[PDB]
């Protein structure tokens, strides 16, 4: 018989947000924002009930090097918490060897996000300047791209951060954004293109984005590895896709409502 199916998600916006009355709401209606939405689409398309949780540990996904312990929602998932992972989770080689993914549903890159008016123009500019300090999340698939890079210009800039005094990373987006914010053009934040164009959107319109993308990829919906849920889910990403529903889902989330004029 068809057992509720558990979502692990985390919050994150405008992927999930609490909504503002959160606390006159109860279960799924609490939460607002693109993979929301999109946990529903899934679900109607393939025929289940569910329940959004928030991950425990607030993280996404990574291994402890020591205990080969799977920490976050890729943790839930592999250790039979939760059903199906919905969030920003980047499709990555050591992610997929343990959990399945779906065909992506939103591509992404790694970006760079400056305070309005920093000189800076590249990843090749930040590699070769002091002046402006920059920084990724303290853990996650940008700062493995560049603790792993062979590419000079990241390798290079890579060896800076790992030795930066005080630290250049940070913990949260929120944190990465406010300290670009407060830092008067001296940080820049290496980040995931699409939290960076939907920053760039919002008040107070300091920040922007620039220069091309480091890399290509794709966040994806997760699943554990044999689940029943795998095949449909992906099916039904797939038909998102051909009718338009994950464009109108980012239009509506990222640029319908842009606080930062046309
Ligand atoms: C981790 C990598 C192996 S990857 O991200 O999967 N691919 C690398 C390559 C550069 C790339 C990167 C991103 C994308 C990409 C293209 C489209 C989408 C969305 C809009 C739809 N995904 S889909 O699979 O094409 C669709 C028909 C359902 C999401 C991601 C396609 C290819
Ligand atoms: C927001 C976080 C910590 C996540 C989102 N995608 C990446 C991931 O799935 O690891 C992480 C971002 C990043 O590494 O820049």
């Amino acid at each position: 018989a068809n057992k509720t199916v558990v979502v692990t998600t985390i919050l994150e916006s405008p992927y999930v947000m609490m909504k503002k009355n959160h606390e006159m709401l109860e279960g799924n209606e609490r939460y607002e924002g693109y993979c929301v939405d999109l946990a529903a689409e899934i679900a109607k398309h393939c025929g289940f009930k569910y329940k959004l949780t928030i991950v425990g540990d607030g993280k996404y996904g990574a291994r402890d090097a020591d205990t080969k312990i799977w920490n976050g929602m890729v943790g839930e998932l592999v250790y039979g918490k939760a059903d199906i992972a919905i969030a920003p989770l980047t499709i990555t080689l050591v992610r997929e060897e343990v959990i399945d993914f779906s065909k992506p549903f939103m591509s992404l890159g790694i970006s760079i996000m400056i305070k309005k008016g920093t000189p800076i123009e590249s990843a090749e500019d930040l590699s070769k300047q002091t002046e402006i300090a920059y920084g990724t999340l303290d853990s996650g698939s940008t700062k493995e791209f560049f603790r792993r890079s062979k590419i000079a210009v990241f390798d290079k800039m890579w060896t800076y951060m790992r030795s930066a005094e005080p630290s250049v990373f940070v913990r949260t987006t929120a944190e990465g954004v406010a300290r670009v914010r407060k830092s008067k053009g001296k940080y820049a934040y290496l980040l995931e293109s699409t939290m960076n164009e939907y920053i760039e959107q919002r008040k107070p319109c300091d920040t922007m984005k620039v220069g091309g993308n480091l890399d290509s990829k794709g966040y994806g919906i997760a699943t554990p590895k044999g689940s029943s849920l795998g095949t449909p889910v992906n099916l039904a990403v797939l038909k998102l896709s051909e009718q338009g529903v994950l464009d109108k889902l980012k239009n509506k989330w990222w640029y319908d409502k842009g606080e930062c004029g046309s």
